[PDB]
């Protein structure tokens, strides 16, 4: 007769072939891929003969076979791909093959195949849209926002972009290479231990906590192998296979050791940490640089060179090269994109028109244009032209996509940039025809977070009533909000600005647009970039 059924052992069926080690600070020793997941399978019979061979089958096909040889058994085995898996163990003699009942496993790997779709409701204002005018709609998702601004990856409005960058992926160096942390406290330090053990000049976790170890929706079982940010971006990718998640490399503080990479040694050594860094995290789908900035004049008054711009088109050129080498290995599309400044005299300094070459999207910064830096010269932070008061004013989203399309960039590489916050001042006076901005002010705006710094989601909620005066410039295309009585002044984008811009980059076939940070929307900001672009209402 047949072998008696047999019944599979109690125990762990979660396994993973990007392991994580949970009970370690350094990136070396955080992540560990394999080629394959080491599972384990275990089995009693209770009932009848035990056969003579044993096999394991994953949805019907054997894994693992050996001698039947008592009333328990064990197998362990390889499975090189992720996902979830009908398993049974069957006992087989010349008589025919018993089968047990069959138990889940659950084999993890880094793009999200063994995760539910993360697929969340719009929150506050935001409306849903399809993404069908063949524009970029992006928007950055920075790290840390889920400490105070308890902003995480299930709050996204995913539906609603093309494009998700997340800010932002350190690359490794202590003294001298990173000193621009220092400014934060304990930033450094904690970037020094992420890459203990590991070479200067190699990409890295900041903080590997919220990347991959806080439990957030949809990765809260103990055992569930990726968590934080990371984990969410995976069960995000399952909800939006289209959506590109892009990790963004450098920013303000994280961008001083882009200034050593005209060393071709440490240029090469930080290209293959991104092409590791992307088949250990196989959920991103290229990388975006965010060197601020090639020149200097970023948050590094000691860096800077002549050299950096030949250095920003050799390291676009050798991106490019890796990612179209693991594109083929993949059969994946990969993306290169670069954030940059909007400034004329800093856009001047590359030669774009070279690089654009190697480039799927240039995300131009075109706001930060005026702030609390400067007391003296007040302006508008993100319009679209000068206003009527100052024609020829220098910072304005046209003349940096001019200075882009004088060097021969084409217009659709360039992705135009709206700011979900607003910049300001206090205690403005000395203003003259009723124009704040004609003034001068004592000090930054109390901001929500940072001096001088207010979420949209502020400027809505808290500065629309009462005091507050709002008008809406339509010679620059550009909101501002005052108060009087204290002299608070805050320009910022909103559904109009944020409408004129979406018509400026229709009209000239322009690339789209995006934002940071998308934490600090309400929804109107997304809601008119899609809207703007000619996004259809509704869903996919
Ligand atoms: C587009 C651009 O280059 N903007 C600059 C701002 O980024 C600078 O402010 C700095 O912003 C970063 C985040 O991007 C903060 O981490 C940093 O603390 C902040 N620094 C200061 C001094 O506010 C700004 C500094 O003058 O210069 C541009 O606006
Ligand atoms: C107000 C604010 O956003 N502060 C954050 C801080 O929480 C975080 O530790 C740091 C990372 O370097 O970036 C900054
Ligand atoms: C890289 C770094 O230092 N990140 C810190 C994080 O450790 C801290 O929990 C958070 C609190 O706001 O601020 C940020
Ligand atoms: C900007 O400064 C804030 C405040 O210290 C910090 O939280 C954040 O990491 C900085 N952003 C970048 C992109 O460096």
């Amino acid at each position: 007769a047949a072998p008696g059924k047999p019944t599979i052992a109690w125990g762990n069926t979660k396994f993973a072939i990007v392991e994580v080690d949970q009970a370690a600070t350094a990136y070396n020793n955080l992540v560990k891929v394999k080629n394959a997941a080491d599972v384990s399978v275990s089995w009693n019979l209770w009932n009848g003969d035990t056969g003579t061979t044993a096999k394991v089958l994953l949805n019907g096909k054997e894994a693992w076979s050996g001698p039947s040889t008592g009333s328990s058994g064990t197998a362990n085995f390889k499975v090189n791909k992720g996902g979830r898996y009908q398993m049974q163990v069957a006992l087989c003699n010349a008589d025919g093959c018993t089968a047990s009942d069959a138990t889940e496993i659950v084999v993890a790997d880094t793009d999200g195949s063994h995760l539910a779709p993360l697929k969340e409701p719009l929150l506050e204002k935001n409306k849903p849209y399809k993404q069908n005018s063949g524009k970029v709609v992006g928007s950055y998702f920075v790290e840390w926002g889920v400490y105070g601004r308890n902003f995480t990856v299930d709050k996204i409005p995913a539906q609603n972009l093309t494009h998700l960058l997340y800010g932002f992926i350190p690359i490794c160096g202590g003294n001298g290479i990173n000193d621009s942390l220092k400014e934060i406290e304990g930033s450094f330090q904690a970037l020094q231990r992420s890459c203990q053990g590991r070479e200067d000049f190699k990409v890295s976790i900041h903080d590997p906590f919220a990347a991959l170890q806080k439990a957030q929706k949809g990765v809260t079982a103990w055992d569930d192998p990726y968590k934080g940010n990371f984990g969410q971006l995976m069960a995000l990718k399952q909800a939006h296979p289209d959506l590109k998640i892009l990790p963004s490399i450098g920013g303000w503080t994280l961008s001083d050791p882009f200034f050593f990479m005209g060393d071709k040694v440490k240029r090469d050594r930080f290209v293959g940490s991104v092409k590791e860094f992307l088949q250990t995290w196989k959920f991103f789908d290229g990388v975006d640089i965010a060197w601020e900035f090639p020149g200097g004049k970023g948050a590094n008054p000691n860096l800077g060179s002549p050299q950096d711009g030949e250095t920003y088109v050799l390291l676009m050129k050798e991106l490019r090269a890796m990612l179209d080498q693991l594109s083929v290995e993949t059969g994946r599309k990969y993306e290169l994109t670069s954030a940059i400044s909007a400034g004329k005299d800093m856009i001047d300094k590359v030669a774009y028109n070279v690089a654009q070459n190697s480039m799927d999207h240039i995300f131009l910064m075109s706001y930060d244009f005026y702030g609390a830096a400067d007391l003296k010269n007040l302006g508008h932070q993100t319009a679209l032209n000068a206003p009527a008061w100052k024609p020829d004013t220098a910072y304005t989203t046209v003349n940096g996509v001019n200075a882009l399309l004088a060097q021969g960039v084409k217009p659709g590489k360039i992705v135009v940039g709206t700011a979900m916050y607003g910049r300001g001042w206090t205690g403005v006076n000395g203003y003259q025809n009723n124009i704040p901005f004609t003034g001068t002010a004592t000090g930054p705006v109390k901001g929500t977070w940072e001096n001088g710094i207010v979420d949209y989601r502020q400027i809505a909620g808290q500065f629309m009533s009462g005091e507050w005066q709002y008008t809406y410039d339509a010679t620059a295309e550009a909101p501002y909000v005052f108060k009087p009585s204290t002299g608070d002044l805050i320009t910022f984008d909103d559904a109009r600005s944020v409408q004129a811009k979406g018509k400026y980059v229709l009209d000239k076939q322009l690339g789209g647009l995006f934002s940071a940070m998308i934490d600090a929307d309400n929804g109107d900001i997304l809601n008119s970039m899609n809207a703007s672009l000619g996004n259809s209402a509704g869903v996919q």
